């Protein structure tokens, strides 16, 4: 079962995808997760529209699904969307907006991290290239190209 | 284009040929071709060294013109020259080449140490890249590589 | 300058205080001071939470003004506000905060994985730097760091 | 004993230092090696001058030394400088010049490597900093500053 727990509606789609990545880990290729989540979020968003849900509102989303041949097959029947109007849940709404905000800031950190890892991957590749080149030019060592 | 080993102890002619070949075809040819081309030449050279009564203590100089055609090394076997220098006639040169050969065996231990390090590094770098992407997937709305 | 936790399950107030403190004093203060200042405040807060009959299932909001003087965090205990929200009166808020707390415990496993990786990385990087310098020493006339 | 083996005179000083680094490895601090070699090479160069040795000539240098309290103490008495005039040793001289040349080229490679390792060290430090910062800002994990 996929469960978001409480989430501000504005950020329901990201939360769905995040949970989906975590629970299908190793069981499915990322592209499938992205594809499966995109579909569900399309459906969810239509229902949120029909339900008069604002982005300030808080929702909980649940849905059973199955993995068949490495493919996520949703059971749309099992989809539940609990809604919580901001005006009826002032504090919950406030807390979820706070969560959403903490997350936007954390993403700046992740992007900083990603940039570093990218640089790192590049440098690592260069080092591996240079090293192999030295093997070729300055030694009789067994080569990768052998 | 010409391949030249300069002075080299016969025992290590084949590695030297390959090393020079890698350096001068750099960018112009895929490594596998270099390995393949050198292997062929070294096969021929070794037959000639046998015929010439060359010992591994002797010192040789090898020269050979070749062309790169369609990214392939084509030797001109006609241009191949093998100058030989008998240890007994060139005791100092022979000694020096043996010293070179020895310094090179030691330097290879260093390179292997370096390679191991770079391998570990590559592994760690890949792990970090994997983990980072996973955090993007699980803790953010950031654009994913898989998108 | 004001420290604000926003909504947080009481059970994890102390970590949240420290986290917010690190973020807002960034660059202005040494980490050891942040740890020291937060430890003090959290000591006081916990006494008050005890006196207030706050359970760890309850949700609190903490606010407190402070000043940085000579790179030292000086709390203004007068400005400290502890808003409390009983689980039984705020079942959904309490549930949400417990969910947050849980997502955070899981995220920490990820951070520890990352830390381990970065540690390995630091070690490998140091080794590489050592080896490289050693090659400068042993196989080159290059200017050395020790010069 | 320190022994250079055959070396073109032009590059005797670097060869001395290199051999010294290799044989005192772990037994002595680099600064001492640099200091000790600098001294010997000063003396050697004076003798090379007195001996009418050109830089095209080939020399062999031997010298016993002792390590006392982590300090290299030369035994100048044991110093031997075999010389080989280019004109009397055409082929040896040619070979040593070739060696010297291969070494100049290899140094370009080492400098490339050093630059990479420097970048790597920098990136590694940044990563360690960022990681610790995330511990501080997004977790309750035990900190290094604790």
């Amino acid at each position: 079962k996929l469960m978001t727990g409480f989430v501000r509606a504005s950020g329901y789609a990201n939360k769905v995808r995040r949970v989906l990545f975590a629970i299908t880990r190793g069981k499915v290729f990322p592209e499938e997760v992205v594809k499966a989540a995109g579909e569900l979020n399309k459906i969810i968003f239509e229902k949120l529209q029909e339900m008069g849900v604002k982005k300030e509102d808080v929702v909980r989303i649940s849905v059973d699904f199955n993995i068949e041949d490495g493919k996520i097959v949703w059971n749309l029947d099992s989809l539940e969307i609990e809604t919580y109007k901001k005006e009826e849940e002032e504090k919950l709404a406030l807390a979820m907006e706070e969560v959403e905000h903490m997350e936007k800031m954390f993403e700046e950190t992740v992007k900083e991290l990603e940039a570093l890892s990218d640089k790192l991957r590049e440098i690592s590749k260069e080092i591996s290239e240079l090293v192999e080149r030295m093997k070729q030019e300055y030694t009789g060592l067994k080569l990768r190209s052998e």
